[PDB]
């Protein structure tokens, strides 16, 4: 691939023009120049299936400029040019109904259908399916481009000419999927309406509401993905009735058939949590949905969470006190390497379990590995049914904690090979093992209003922030360190020996930019001069400019999510109420809601809300 | 308990229904559907003592849904459902009466009554109590229902039928205790004229307004601990009248009976700020309130405030110095225990009394404890008289300094105790005791403006950010000290030794933390490669992120209070004038407010108010 899309959407819709100017019938079509047209189709003549470089005919370009007079003498001069599709790459399939409706040109339509242009037209081409690089997604079928241009009078013309309105266009999307995909919403609701009244269930195997996607969604489970929250409320009217109202009070009776999906292997509410769309975590907070996850995590989500965190944080002494405890003897060579004088003076004991209170930690540390396979087989799984990118990318279904609770559950099963291969450099991967293994209670912070949304905001932190400051500071502390070392590179080592190594003056000039470690000054020798003149300024660059302006920042992007966080985690134990309602058994989380079959209304479950308004 | 309450009342609201959809009766009652409900009692048919679920008649659902149609037909055909009230726990006493007052319907409630429905019935069920999970609360009394629903034309119907103003419900709250509660405050008051031009004072025992509560608590009281300022600017209309106005200036007379409460036990001004609601400090800003706690604290509250502060600060400095001084001999033991070597080098006198100058400190120590009990004999009488959980709990009243105070008193009497015991731990209490005796002379920071709301931030940042904070704190230093630890597990502790052991590599990791205490380095010594990796993740995720998160945070909870603790601070020395007149004795703080006796107007105590207006 030398050129890209545009730049050949561009070619395209060049060439088309040109052939527009080329030609003199293409011309008068576009200038609406029926003195020309007249005169040319009064003779013998340019073939009318003469095309431009798209494939277009005449019609497609007097319909394309709304110019219905031209397009009536160019159908009674060619009555065959209604039924025409154009033929190349963009536009494959599209016909001039396509345009006419897309316009909102009424009487073109009319004009069309009476010579018999064909309603089950489907376009088929680049420039219709939906892609992020087109502007626009209307389907493929002329009656989906009339509701999604909110023309009712098209709607009603043409499933009078006999347009199926469960016609399916090549993502599987019906025209009820497509209404959902606009961004009108306030004004897709009353074709939806219109839509729905002419469904009028003759099929009735799906009833054009249940007909799902080529991805699964219904219509219904595709606005709480996309986000669509005014269409959401909008099918919500039909899936609820009022059992009685008494001056404010009011009792209303939700279906919760389609919302909680309790057969379904991908429920409603995981379709919406693991949403890439943003405005889909305004579905969590409707007037059926946030009764339903609020009662599921009262009830027993909250009671099941913090058994589970109180496991795992009892699971985590466990893994510590073995870590802490750990087979370690006295080293076997007499230190004959004082070369900045070696410090371990003692080495790990080999296959150490001699003592009772070893054979307590061998119970101890059985409790740890095979609490990290009882890990692994809990999440590897799961990044094999949502896509493994799906799973560690979205940071409100744990995210970056299934990253660390698996990469923890790797390093102490790496520990015990090395436990049983006699290596010796245990201390590596157990280091990792703590850290990864503590910072990961910290998914279970979701499950408290206090602690939850400041947990989200490290997540904004060490990914935001850090990603952008980490680069601008590893210039400035590889300036200065090796600034630092190069001043000190003729020195003694043994005063002021902060900078005598390379790596260690990138671990110094590390430490002194977030004044961790103090300024170097050693007041009973002469200091080169060039270090005062750059540790003085290194410290007004790095130290007082450079992290008070990072604070700066990090205070605004705390800011800016302060307001933010406590609406995204009260979408964060959404999902961790599917996660868990998913994942352990079922005699424990019964079905959400009243059993509609103890009473005479069904077998579909049902939410009662109460409201009050004044 | 199984279930909870809302899933046995989502469980009565639909065995209701089911009622209604069982019975024809009933669902022509639903239905409105009088066609057949002529038929169905034309006949000897359904007996009209049929019940649903919840003891409901035939004419409570014809009025649930505002039927006065088929509530005529019912009535016509059987005259005694008039007077029938509902029987089973949630709706017990609730008659057609409670309902068709409820909805408004005032044709219906004409219809009612011309049949003999009772007006002094009384709904006892528990659908009808004030609790935090009923949605509203309209009292008992279908006068009291028609009051909270703003209905003047029930009022002046219901009154003329007998019903008593003076209906006292379960709780002790006649109407007009009720229509403080309600959220439509301007829409309220007008109620309130009306109900008091019916009164007409005929029983005047207490004239509907002196009526107290079952807690206590008559209207214009409960008006202050609601906080319903719009209620209590209506109450003070009636209490004041204008002396003159002269052009811009207007002097007005304010009656000052009810806000001073002279005899009460428990006054107005402490309900309003031991309050719990949160508008109620919106009472002590009022025309009346504001001028007479203003001149309480001026004239008496801050002039006693400061000799007590200034005593209680010279109470601690005697404090400290018989700490400062105290009796400390060199020790018995040779130190025979050189293991991290024993720094303790003197020990606790014991009975230490020789010297002239112990004797001035055994006068010193004697204010300490005898100030002790003082303290002692101040506070433990108030706990038992607001509730010792309102007493520490309400951070306006003291409240974290009580606890502190009570603690320090206890601390220098444990003290004194093992000073006699002859304890050798007496270094103990004693810290904990110079540590709250002088922060606790953060207390007298409310009697000035200056220090006043900087002392609530504290207050709001030990219990909001600080449990909000060290949770996800005290992960980073127990995965990092753990891991810091097993890094050094196998090093020489004589260089590096900030994390030889467990607790106090813990504790190093606490300051690492907070960088109060230098970065660990040794530069002559050859460090472990794993601690520089972990240090310099460390200082990243825990020193510069999750310090200056937490710094944005606390920023921000006192950047949303320093514009509400100003007005907080104002609602802070009225705790502290109440609490203090309260107190200490009757000859300091004369009665408030101009003597009415005097002048030839009353005995009730005055203020007067002049004021300005354009």
């Amino acid at each position: 691939g030398e050129q890209d899309w545009e730049q050949y959407r561009d070619r395209v819709n060049m060439l088309q023009q040109e052939r527009i100017r080329d030609s003199p019938l293409l011309q008068a079509a576009k200038e609406n120049d029926l003195r020309l047209l007249k005169i040319l189709l009064l003779n013998q003549s340019c073939d009318f299936q003469q095309r431009g470089a798209v494939g277009e005919t005449a019609l497609h370009v007097a319909a394309l400029y709304d110019n219905l007079e031209a397009a009536t003498l160019l159908m009674e001069a060619a009555p065959e040019l209604a039924k025409e599709p154009a033929l190349c790459e963009p536009f494959v399939g599209q016909t001039a109904l396509h345009i006419a409706v897309m316009n909102q040109n009424l009487n073109l339509v009319r004009a069309l259908l009476a010579r018999g242009a064909s309603v089950s037209a489907r376009a088929t081409g680049a420039a219709f399916r939906r892609s992020p690089h087109n502007l626009i997604y209307y389907g493929e079928h002329p009656l989906s481009f009339a509701a999604c241009v909110g023309s009712e009078e098209i709607v009603r013309l043409l499933i009078e000419h006999g347009a199926d309105i469960r016609a399916q266009d090549s993502l599987g999307n019906t025209v009820l999927h497509i209404l959902i995909l606009q961004p009108n919403k306030t004004f897709a609701c009353q074709m939806y309406n219109l839509l729905l009244s002419y469904d009028e269930h003759s099929d009735h195997l799906q009833s054009l509401e249940l007909v799902p996607n080529h991805q699964g969604l219904t219509p219904f489970k595709l606005a709480g993905v996309e986000g669509n929250t005014v269409m959401f409320q909008h099918l919500m009217q039909k899936r609820k009735h009022v059992q009685w109202t008494c001056g404010p009070l009011t009792s209303t009776l939700y279906d919760l058939t389609e919302i909680d999906s309790w057969g379904e292997e991908l429920s409603f509410l995981e379709l919406v949590v693991s949403s890439k769309k943003r405005e889909a975590r305004q579905i969590l907070e409707q007037t059926p949905v946030k009764e339903l996850v609020s009662f599921k995590w009262k009830k027993y989500g909250r009671p099941y969470f913090c058994v589970l965190a109180s496991l795992y944080i009892l699971y985590m002494i466990c893994f510590t006190t073995c870590c802490i405890y750990r087979p370690l003897k006295l080293r076997d060579d007499n230190r004959t390497d004082p070369r900045d004088i070696t410090i371990l003076q003692q080495k790990l004991l080999q296959e150490a379990y001699v003592t009772h209170q070893d054979n307590i930690r061998l119970v101890g540390e059985l409790v740890t590995v095979t609490g990290a396979v009882i890990i692994l087989l809990l999440e590897i799984p799961d990044i094999f049914r949502v896509g493994a990118s799906r799973y560690f990318g979205q940071t409100i279904l744990g995210g970056p904690f299934h990253v660390i609770i698996i990469t923890y559950a790797s390093l102490v099963l790496l520990t015990m090979v090395m436990r049983l291969t006699n290596m010796n450099g245990e201390v590596v991967p157990l280091s990792f093992a703590l850290v990864l293994g503590w910072c990961s209670v910290m998914y279970f912070a979701r499950g408290f209003q206090m602690l939850g949304p400041f947990t989200i905001m490290i997540q904004k932190m060490i990914f935001g922030d850090l990603m952008r400051f980490c680069w601008l500071m590893a210039v400035v502390i590889l300036g200065f360190a090796s600034a630092f070392h190069i001043t000190f590179q003729t020195e003694d080592p043994n005063n002021l020996g902060e900078f005598s190594d390379y790596p260690t003056a990138l671990f110094s000039t590390f430490e002194l930019f977030l004044t961790i470690i103090d300024g170097p000054a050693n007041y009973s020798v002469d200091l080169p001069f060039m270090y005062c003149i750059t540790y003085a300024a290194f410290a007004i660059i790095a130290t007082l400019l450079m992290l008070n302006l990072f604070i700066a920042m990090m205070g605004d992007t705390h800011a800016r999510v302060a307001q933010e966080r406590d609406e995204l985690w009260r979408a964060q134990v959404v999902a961790t109420t599917v996660m868990l309602e998913r994942k352990m058994p079922r005699f424990l989380w019964p079905r959400s809601g009243i059993c509609g079959y103890e009473y005479g209304l069904g077998d579909r479950w049902f939410l009662r809300v109460e409201n009050h308004h004044d």
